């Protein structure tokens, strides 16, 4: 924008205080002080999934659609958006170590999101933290908080993923919730396979 | 002397934010003509699962990024006796319970051998009356210690079913003690207006 970065690090507020606190709890995961020396961590994959489910549940919906107090877990029909291309626009990263990625490294990234006809259908901003290096495999793991608008749907995404697996072309999945738009109150997954360091093919799966 | 209404901090900023989000549910503005609400039962269960997951644990115990939901062995504590110690309730209306009513309660907690094992403090909000049935629904936030386990509980329940002696169930997570990092349910049946028999079921 007039040759400036597109990376604003601020998480947009929904002014739903329940959602804003839930997103805030995961922001605390992103911004904790991590050391390669750490021996204990939260159960990040479970935390990410539960937080996405909670964010979607915090969106008000008609009384007729809410679960009874003791009702079993039921999910709605699948909403699918596939054959989507996400392309990196700007990336901010200052490594802690000259040797390579380090635990505690922080990456900020923006992406443009396209359909197969190259129409821009959305955009996102991501905040990624290298949270650990596995003592047995040596692989690195990242936590991410993503804010996005896709086809008029406003999304938060919470991720705990393996870096080497993604770089090698593995399907990578993060937990998404929609708080505004046709998908409001739905949660599920955003998965992708990279085509290059700057482009990936992605797939959204959401359900009430 | 009176009940302390403040939610105790764990100093785990993730847990404190998660608990704070449910406190916002308790203290939201509710009205008899509300036509939409959060999906409170799902929110309560998800928030309990998140609180337990936010407890740090040894690296070897954390789930892989795409691992299926696997739960640990059940921890069960049953035939617990919970007795009201203090209660604070000022009705908005002389005509009976109202949407927006607030109840504060403390209890002492005993095992089936009548040994004292802990205590709790609860904050309860009446959030809706159903037009068809006239039944009232409440949201609750409970902080407790139960034989050395520090718990939060998140409830969305029907009032009349509890008053009728039906089993009532809320969602619980343990953030400190032997059960740390586990979540599940606290359910109970009332024996009077001041005593209940409860059951704790938790899993990692």
């Amino acid at each position: 924008s007039h040759m400036t970065t597109s990376i604003d690090p601020t998480t947009p507020l929904t002014y739903n205080p329940v959602i804003d606190a839930l997103v805030g709890s995961w922001r605390q995961i992103i911004d904790a002080d991590y050391s390669a020396d750490d021996t204990r961590l939260p159960d990040l994959a479970v935390l990410a999934r539960s937080t996405a489910r909670a964010v979607a549940a915090a969106v008000p919906r008609p009384l007729a659609e809410i679960s009874a107090p003791d009702a079993p877990d039921e999910r709605g029909e699948l909403v699918l958006l596939e054959k989507v291309i996400q392309e990196v626009a700007d990336r901010e990263y200052t490594p802690l170590s000259p040797e390579g990625p380090s635990v505690g490294d922080l990456v900020l990234v923006t992406e443009k999101i396209y359909n197969s006809d190259r129409e821009e259908i959305g955009a996102d901003t991501g905040r990624l933290r290298i949270i650990r290096k596995d003592p047995e495999t040596g692989h690195h793991f990242t936590v991410s908080l993503v804010t996005s608008t896709v086809q008029g749907n406003k999304l938060f995404a919470f991720g705990y993923t393996e870096m080497e697996a993604q770089l090698a072309g593995g399907r990578t999945t993060i937990q998404v919730a929609c708080w505004d738009g046709p998908w409001a109150g739905m949660s599920g997954t955003l998965s992708w396979v990279i085509n290059s360091m700057t482009a990936a093919e992605s797939r959204y799966e959401l359900r009430r």
